[PDB]
């Protein structure tokens, strides 16, 4: 057959080849030798190359490959670079690549909304407080009362010997993580660390297990400032169940908007190591993940107990049976409460569509299997049964050190 | 060059040194993971590959740089030299089978690698003689509902001629009838080679529950069909521990998964039929055969029986029925008395065989996204720990269907 990878869905009996990934220019971690995939993370001309490249596709998506203004934006990158090491993103240049890199990104499953991103220039921001209005703005356009947009917000690029504009927060909405003297955790045992840095940057904390962290922002070359978001700001969803009349009063919450901020945004070279995005939550997220992990929220013994399961035994499904309620629970709640959500199924279904989407369009999508399949039900959703090709396409959404 | 493998649960880490004993290429290049395909896109070797088991074996037994252990390497060496093969001691070959499992990375069964009942059936000249061969295996396997790990190695593969090979995939196997309106009634998964069955002899029930025949082929012979003995195949109706009519509809499974179209490799020789079996774990009868859309699709059925609400994906029906078909499936198992593993006990134990292995060899080579169930999948501490995946031999492997 083709010289491609040859992909398969077990379910429809349907095949299509990657031609895709021959436009990787960065290696992952695998080898011939062994696979390395589920790993959560792994360990000039230069710029130039990577930055030839990123016009092109620029050119390309607007139909003008070949014309006077391509090579004449080429002619003035490169011009640029040999003066000052570095080079600046006209306005919609950055717009497309911001909207590339969320569809270039392998492990988010609600890629079909794509290429409906908001997109709020920041690049003139010089200082944290700044950063803080900019935020603050994100987060009001985003949550717009509970009818979710998408959006992202790009801070100024990093420059040669100048320090980053970097949030140290993880996301712009997070709950904080108190460490007890039992040893215990109260709040979010994820986000002890960032808890901890906030006090010693000054916070006067909390007690609750769902207090708002404050924000750590910093500007190039200063010590991070501390910013605690107007609480109007910040919306929240109690949850509740639509039977169970008992799980209202265990007082249990999550906040609507799924804001990531640490992440390191490369477009054609140019690193953005402040640009915050948001989307809305797909329910799995809340209600699997951050209730139900052993090593965060961990309720699934609280609820089964009150479910009058039997919780002495594997055999009785009950951690199955109490993660399907406060699932459930979750979708209800944000339903209610009229805040976008989306469900495991609905969100998987539409990513099929997004593939043969990408398919007809490029001829391939990056996609990893072992995140775009849900942590609960994930055979019932037809994504498991859908193999899946996963390199690395720039522009990117990047992981980076933490500032500390 | 060595891989760092954490567990995001409890923090810890480890690397795997194993992998370095790695002879065979998987599919994955850095230019891109392939990790998640289900197949393969397809002397002085055969003398290497068998020196490096005999080395195996000889460690295994503490037995290594030894007089007994010279005199197989020569043994070896002259029999290749003058026949361009070699062939295998029951022990040798004993330890090989244990060793195969051992490294089968989609198994998530794995604690148990070694207690494994291996008949030696390598003087077998007739589809008849493997008939009996596997229904002895059946008997023993089976035993009564307290189910043994067991398999069954038939003659190699030889140059000159056909391979020894089972037809069916599994032993035991329900089948499937094409119906008028392209609904296929019966079993799904095994519609071609219901027709096989067919097309060599078989007359055929029309249930959703009919036992397939075997179909076994003697080198370069037409595959002679074989039927089961219906008191040899063990069956386990469903029903449910609270919803009364759960058992209403005909719902059944029969008890002993047995591969029998996979090939067992062992320093270098190959075995074209070597079926094995041990027990299920429950998520592979509730959750895959019975809710699998492309397999006997009962979710909606239940759902409405359950009476949910199907209009819409965000009550969850296909979640909640999913449990309540796994639930029968382990209560009916254990109202029988037949051996089961549910899915959050089997990967408990395979944390504890990830330790074992890493005591032991520097590793245990996994793949993740078979080894985590189909259903509450990060319920499970194996959804948590980061694992690597490559081929060591002896192994399983698949192989081409005859026809
Ligand atoms: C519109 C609704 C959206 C949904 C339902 C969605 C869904 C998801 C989900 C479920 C994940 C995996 C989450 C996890 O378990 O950590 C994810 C990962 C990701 N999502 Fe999306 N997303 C949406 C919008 C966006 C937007 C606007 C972006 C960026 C512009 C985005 C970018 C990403 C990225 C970059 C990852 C990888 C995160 C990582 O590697 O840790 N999503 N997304
Ligand atoms: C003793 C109880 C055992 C249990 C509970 C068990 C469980 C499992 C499960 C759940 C899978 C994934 C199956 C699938 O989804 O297709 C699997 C795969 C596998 N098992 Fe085990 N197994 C057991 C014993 C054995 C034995 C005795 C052998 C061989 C002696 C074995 C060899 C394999 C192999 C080679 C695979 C991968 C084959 C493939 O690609 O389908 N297992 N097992
Ligand atoms: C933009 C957007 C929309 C959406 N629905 N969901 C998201 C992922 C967010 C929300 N809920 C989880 C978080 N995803 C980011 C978490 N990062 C995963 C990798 C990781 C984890 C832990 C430690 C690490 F070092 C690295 C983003
Ligand atoms: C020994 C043992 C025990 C156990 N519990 N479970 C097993 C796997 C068997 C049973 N339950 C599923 C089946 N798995 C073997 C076949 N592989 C499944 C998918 C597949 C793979 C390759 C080609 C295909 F066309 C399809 C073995
Ligand atoms: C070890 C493993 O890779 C890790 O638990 C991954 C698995 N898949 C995931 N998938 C998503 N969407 N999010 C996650 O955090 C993880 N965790
Ligand atoms: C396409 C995907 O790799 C395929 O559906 C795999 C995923 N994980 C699996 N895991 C197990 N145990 N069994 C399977 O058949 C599969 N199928
Ligand atoms: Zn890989």
């Amino acid at each position: 057959g083709p010289k491609f990878p040859r992909v398969k869905n077990w379910e429809l009996g349907s095949i299509t080849y990657d031609t895709l990934c021959a436009q990787s220019q960065q290696d992952g971690p695998c080898t011939p030798r062994r696979c390395l995939g589920s790993l959560v993370l792994p360990r000039a001309e230069q710029l130039l190359s990577q930055a030839r490249d990123f016009i092109n596709q620029y050119y390309s998506s607007i139909k003008r490959s070949g014309s006077q203004a391509h090579e004449e934006r080429l002619q003035e990158v490169e011009a640029e670079v040999a003066s000052t090491g570095t080079y600046h993103l006209r306005e919609s240049e950055l717009v497309f690549g911001a909207k590339q890199a969320w569809r270039n990104a392998p492990r988010c499953v609600g890629r079909i909304q794509w290429g409906k991103l908001q997109v709020f220039d920041a690049r003139d921001c010089s200082s944290a407080q700044e950063m803080f209005t900019y935020i603050c703005n994100h987060i009001k356009y985003a949550t717009n009362r509970g009818n979710l947009r998408s959006a992202i917000t790009v801070f100024p690029q990093r420059a040669p010997g100048r320090g980053d504009f970097r949030i140290w927060n993880s996301q712009l909405v997070r709950y904080a993580g108190y460490r007890q003297q039992d040893g215990s955790v109260r709040g979010d045992p994820a986000n002890v660390e960032i808890t901890e840095l906030c006090i010693q940057h000054g916070w006067t904390p909390g007690n609750g297990r769902f207090d708002v962290l404050p924000l750590l922002l910093q500007a190039p070359d200063e010590a991070p400032e501390l910013f605690v978001l107007p609480p109007e700001l910040v919306l929240e969803v109690p949850l509740e169940h639509p039977t169970l009349e008992w799980f209202a009063a265990l007082g249990l919450r999550w906040y609507a908007l799924p804001a990531v901020s640490n992440m390191l945004l490369e477009i054609g070279g140019l690193e953005f190591s402040a640009a915050p995005f948001s989307g809305w939550y797909m329910s799995t997220e809340i209600g699997t993940r951050n209730l139900c992990d052993p090593h965060r929220y961990n309720i699934l013994e609280d609820v089964a107990v009150c479910m009058d399961l039997d919780t002495r035994t594997t055999s009785s499904l009950w951690k199955d049976k109490a993660a399907v309620e406060i699932n459930l629970a979750v979708l209800h709640s944000f339903q209610l409460a009229k805040v976008t959500i989306v469900d495991h199924h609905a969100a998987t279904v539409s990513f099929m569509k997004h593939l043969d989407n990408e398919q007809k369009a490029r001829g391939g999508c990056p996609a990893d299997w072992a995140w775009i399949v849900p942590p609960i039900s994930g055979s019932l959703t037809p994504v498991f049964h859908q193999e899946m090709v996963n390199y690395i396409l720039s522009p990117a959404f990047r992981y980076q050190p933490d500032p500390w």
